[PDB]
Order: C-alpha cells, then structure tokens, then sequence
C-alpha cells in the first residue's frame, strides 16, 4: 500500500513502486572512513541563515518537517562541493526506536541515534519541482545526534511536539533560528546521491558533517512519542523513519579535511 517504515510497506519493498530504489546514485551509504579521498579543491561550507524565516512545521507521517520562507534568498547555502546558491526549505530528523540506532548514513559502520536533514534547492531552477528533476537540484546537509548533554537550541523543537503528535496536524513555529542546530566544525563528507524516501529521486548532493551534535536523552525521547497514524486510527509510534545503508557503486565519498 502506501510506503512506510514498517514490515509491509518498509525499505525493502520501496523498489516495487519506485523502480529507481535500486538506482546507480541511491542514499543514504556508510561513510568508510579509510576510502574517502580528501580532496583539498573543496571549498569551505558557507551557511548563511542570519535572515532564516521559519514558518510553520508539521507532522507528515514519515517524519516532521519544519519550513522556511523560501521565496527569497533569506536562508541559503554556498561553497563546499555547491555550484550555485540553494535556499533552505526545511529540515527534518530521521530517529530510532533505541539510541544505537536512527541515522540514515553511518560512518565506518557506526549508527548514530538520529540524523538532521537540511534541504536546500538549486535557485537556478525557479522552484523546488524543477529542482527535484535536475542531477544538482538539491543539496541535503546532514547532521548526526549523539545522546548526550542537551542541546538549547533543539529544545524549542521538542517543546512543540505534543501539538502535532498526529499525521496531518501542523503548528504555527515562527522565528526558529537554525543555527542553533549546527555543530561548531563544519568540517564534512561529500558524494552525489538521493532523497532518502520516495520518490528516492537522484538529485542530491550529500554533505555530511564529521562533527555530531549532542542531544538529551529526554530530548530524543520526546521524537519517539510522535505518530506516524492520523488522529482516531490506531497509534503506531513514529520510530526508526530510516532506510540502510545503500551500496557506494561507482562513486567517491570526498573529504574536505585531512
Ligand atoms: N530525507 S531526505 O533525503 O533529506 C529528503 C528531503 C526532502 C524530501 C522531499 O522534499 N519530498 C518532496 C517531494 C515529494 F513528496 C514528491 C516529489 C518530489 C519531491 F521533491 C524527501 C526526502
Ligand atoms: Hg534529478
Ligand atoms: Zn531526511
């Protein structure tokens, strides 16, 4: 039926409606470490979101989603692997049911308790539908949580979780400053790859930074009593919302430190 997380319409069975599940360019992948090549050609991240908008966020099933203000260049991302400016749009966490386990990408194998996704789109391409349809349209900035000390600027977050505990259900979550979500290196791993979830379309480039956040055991527990069910059907609590490691292929996972 419609795809999900769970043992009849998981990750395994996305391939049956999304045929380009087993593409050439599939995310997320383990990060080995040993084999990236630093590639001292990559420029340094500029992430420039003094003039983010927030504007709403909601749940979708699947995941929540915070939005942003993307009709003008307010919150953008520049440099690193990036041609181009590519405007936030959202973000949004992948999570697990325990704290070994949640991130979508893994680095030497190591999963992490979740993963932040920072979306961003190609300016170039007038508007997020275009995008999606370009080999550059994307680019997805990927922050891995650790369970540890809590971090201040996720709590505003995980305060306004019980207003949209069920599929549908949105709040309005204005003045929501993103920075306070990002480590302090930006140190980061970077490979052409995909949307984690269908349409699994093959339009991202992935950069992943080395350095994870830390978060709060009752922070991380807070995601877990979320619903990936409507109000009035039966509660299916939203945890593990991520899909394995997919296979490198013919690619080159580059490093932009030594
Ligand atoms: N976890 S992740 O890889 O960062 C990621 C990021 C964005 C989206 C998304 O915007 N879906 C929109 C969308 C549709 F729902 C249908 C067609 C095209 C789309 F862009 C999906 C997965
Ligand atoms: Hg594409
Ligand atoms: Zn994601």
């Amino acid at each position: 039926h419609h795809w999900g997380y769970g043992k009849h319409n998981g990750p395994e069975h996305w391939h049956k409606d999304f045929p380009i599940a087993k593409g050439e360019r599939q995310s997320p992948v383990d990060i080995d470490t040993h084999t990236a090549k630093y590639d001292p050609s990559l420029k340094p991240l500029s992430v420039s979101y003094d003039q983010a908008t927030s504007l709403r966020i909601l749940n979708n099933g699947h995941a929540f989603n915070v939005e942003f203000d993307d009709s003008q260049d307010k919150a953008v991302l520049k440099g690193g692997p990036l041609d181009g400016t590519y405007r936030l749009i959202q973000f949004h966490f992948h999570w697990g049911s325990l704290d070994g386990q949640g991130s979508e990408h893994t680095v030497d194998k190591k999963k992490y308790a979740a993963e932040l996704h920072l979306v961003h789109w190609n300016t170039k391409y007038g508007d997020v539908g275009k995008a999606v349809q370009q080999p550059d349209g994307l680019a997805v900035l990927g922050i891995f949580l650790k369970v540890g000390s809590a971090k201040p600027g996720l709590q505003k977050v995980v305060d306004v979780l019980d207003s949209i505990k069920t599929k549908g259900k949105s709040a309005d979550f204005t003045n929501f400053d993103p920075r306070g979500l990002l480590p302090e290196s930006l140190d980061y791993w970077t490979y052409p790859g995909s949307l984690t979830t269908p349409p699994l379309l093959e339009c991202v480039t992935w950069i992943v930074l080395k350095e994870p956040i830390s978060v709060s055991s009752e922070q991380v527990l807070k995601f877990r009593k979320l619903n990936f069910n409507g109000e009035g059907e039966p509660e299916e609590l939203m945890v593990d919302n991520w899909r394995p490691a997919q296979p490198l292929k013919n690619r080159q996972i580059k490093a932009s430190f030594k």
